[PDB]
DNA sequence: ACGACAGATAATTTGTCACTGTACACTACGCCTTTTGTGGAGATGTCTAATATCTACGTTTTAACAGTGGCCTTATTAAATGACTTCTCAACCTTCAC
């Protein structure tokens, strides 16, 4: 059933400004260039952003939020 | 692309040790109520054998006397006594004697 984040720290907020970022349709051609500007505000390498993307389609606003 | 090798790295627990909040300060099984089955007199009710009493049952004994039954010989003549009965209870005249 559901899972609501709440709480979300300041690190996880930055997360979601990219996030909300990178939900501009984008294509291959875009999506290149689009991910790579917020990698360099996420200050780390492409395959991250990769796997938050993945995560955050996996579930969620709690899929960002890292679980203990 | 993604995810997939060996290894980094942010947790996660294990273990130290200075610090502090707290009890020890004697101070619950005890006060009080109700039910309740067991128990001790103690007034009262229960109801008999029996040793008479208390007359009668009537039943013996007495004597009094009543009735039955046996016996008792009968004659004559005399006497005494007491009685009974019957009969009787004249009257004038003549004759011879003094």
């Amino acid at each position: 059933k559901n899972v609501i984040a709440t709480q979300l720290s300041e690190e996880a907020q930055v997360k979601l400004e990219v996030i909300q970022s990178l939900l501009e349709p984008c294509d291959r051609t875009t999506y290149g260039q689009k991910l790579r500007e917020a990698a360099e505000k996420l200050n780390v390498s492409l395959r991250t952003v990769q796997r938050l993307v993945k995560n955050w389609e996996q579930d969620g606003l709690v899929g960002l939020t890292q679980t203990s």
